């Protein structure tokens, strides 16, 4: 049908502005802590504190396959980033202040996407 083809471009579209918004939420995070997934070589007990990692590779797998739906999901994914590694990690680490950091300036982002995605439509 023309009107599937109507929503996939919408998809596509959306798909095409979350990319814009992953790159300028990773910029935030210019020491790559959040880049990759926690190995589980290098912390095998990490699945017994966290039952659903995150990480910025893993979100930009989902994004090229399309599989944001809505901003809704994807902002799930970034606070599962956020939300995971001050759990894990203590007040006083590197690791829990730099997500700290990037939740504060990602709302910057977060902000005006959400007003572009419902004014875009």
């Amino acid at each position: 049908s023309m009107e599937q083809v109507a929503m996939e471009l919408r998809l596509t579209e959306l798909t095409r502005l979350l990319r814009s918004v992953l790159d300028q939420l990773q910029d935030k995070d210019p020491a790559r802590i959040f880049a990759q997934p926690v190995s589980l070589k290098e912390v095998p007990d990490y699945l017994d504190h966290i039952k659903h990692p995150m990480d910025f590779a893993t979100m930009r797998k989902r994004l090229e396959a399309q599989g944001y739906k809505n901003l809704h999901e994807f902002e799930e994914d970034f606070d599962l980033i956020i939300d995971n590694c001050m759990k894990y990690n203590a007040r006083d680490t590197v690791f829990y202040r730099a997500a700290v950091r990037l939740r504060d300036q990602g709302g910057v982002v977060l902000r005006q996407a959400r007003r572009e995605v419902d004014s875009i439509g």
